[PDB]
């Protein structure tokens, strides 16, 4: 048997959901993706021996808190909240998605990984420092990442399982 692992991807338009989901699942940069597509995909891989399946949703669309909406957002059992590291109000709407998470899963101790997405750029408008100082608030994990290259796109979804798997056993 396999156990599937539900993570759901959220942050700003713009920051990659789209190309980071595309590239772990395909192994290849879709630069132009439409903004407006929200979908999930699945992928079957090995963590630290774990043959697993990785059910994947990538958010897209209108912010809305409906209980159904809300519903569908507490069966995810991990969360990427992703950033762009040249746009500064990506990095700061972080905050927002971390309380809406923890108020869904009516927990602070929710799988998650702090990812700062186009690490391919050299234009580093929000701080590492800064960055790093969010992810040590929240005790989670930060890694930075690309989409375009693939650079810690595998550590970010493999990490999160981990966080996930550990979670399952308190
Ligand atoms: C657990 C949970 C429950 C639940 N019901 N919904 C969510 C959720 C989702 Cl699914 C999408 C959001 C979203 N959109 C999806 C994509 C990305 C931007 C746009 C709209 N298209 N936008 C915002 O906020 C956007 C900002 C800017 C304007 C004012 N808002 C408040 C802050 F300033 C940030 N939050 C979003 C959000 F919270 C979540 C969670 F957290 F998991 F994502
Ligand atoms: N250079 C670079 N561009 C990226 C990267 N990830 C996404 N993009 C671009 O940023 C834009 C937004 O990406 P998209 O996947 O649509 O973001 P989403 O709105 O969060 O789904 C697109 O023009 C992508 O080509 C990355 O890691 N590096
Ligand atoms: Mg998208």
């Amino acid at each position: 048997g396999m156990t599937e692992y539900k993570l759901v991807v959220v942050g700003a338009d713009g920051v990659g959901k789209s190309a980071l989901t595309i590239q772990l699942i395909q192994n290849h940069f879709v630069d132009e993706y439409d903004p407006t597509i929200e979908d999930s995909y699945r992928k079957q891989v090995v963590i630290d021996g774990e043959t697993c399946l990785l059910d994947i949703l990538d958010t897209a669309g209108q912010e809305e808190y409906s209980a159904m909406r809300d519903q569908y957002m507490r069966t995810g059992e991990g969360f990427l909240c992703v950033f762009a590291i040249n746009n500064t109000k990506s990095f700061e709407d972080i905050h927002h998605y971390r309380e809406q998470i923890k108020r869904v899963k009516d927990s602070e101790d929710v799988p998650m990984v702090l990812v700062g997405n186009k690490c391919d750029l050299p234009s580093r408008t929000v701080d590492t420092k800064q960055a790093q100082d969010l992810a040590r608030s929240y005790g989670i994990p930060f890694i930075e990442t690309s989409a375009k290259t693939r650079q810690g796109v595998d550590d970010a979804f493999y990490t999160l399982v981990r966080e996930i798997r550990k979670h399952k056993e308190k």
